[PDB]
């Protein structure tokens, strides 16, 4: 499907995915269409999605000043697989241009990925989270 391919995009993590793994995949996750400045992450925020960015760009803060800037193809949040309970932000995380994400929650990723434990182990090797928000 649609989303499935847009998945695609993001080439290292899903490499592998079966047909009916990056079906699961694709159903859980959203395409979210932010609006320059928009904030899709508070410093302080339970980090409770793992995010990919399609196209646009992206400004971290910590504090009020700019860290980082990440672009198509980079992703933020946390390894979700090392601990029970969800970190906290350590910055801000906000829009500069007009941004494409794919975005999952949490709790579905990891539904997902008990029903494909070889897929989940190269899914965690592999990501190379762009920015780490754990504080």
């Amino acid at each position: 499907g649609a989303m499935g391919r847009s998945l695609l995009q993001h080439c290292k993590p899903f490499r592998g995915a079966t047909k009916g793994c990056l079906r699961a995949l694709a159903m859980k996750f959203k395409t979210t269409h932010a609006p320059p400045g928009d904030t899709l992450v508070h410093a302080g925020d339970l980090l409770t999605a793992l995010y990919f960015i399609s196209r646009g760009s992206i400004e971290i803060l910590r504090g009020d000043v700019v860290v980082a800037i990440l672009g198509k193809n980079d992703i933020f949040g946390e390894p979700l697989n090392l601990y029970a309970r969800p970190g906290k932000s350590n910055g801000d995380v906000r829009a500069l241009t007009y941004c494409d994400l794919h975005k999952i929650h949490r709790d579905d990723l990891l539904e997902v990925l008990d029903m494909y434990p070889e897929f989940s182990d190269h899914f965690w090797s592999s990501l190379e989270i762009t920015f780490n928000l754990r504080d």
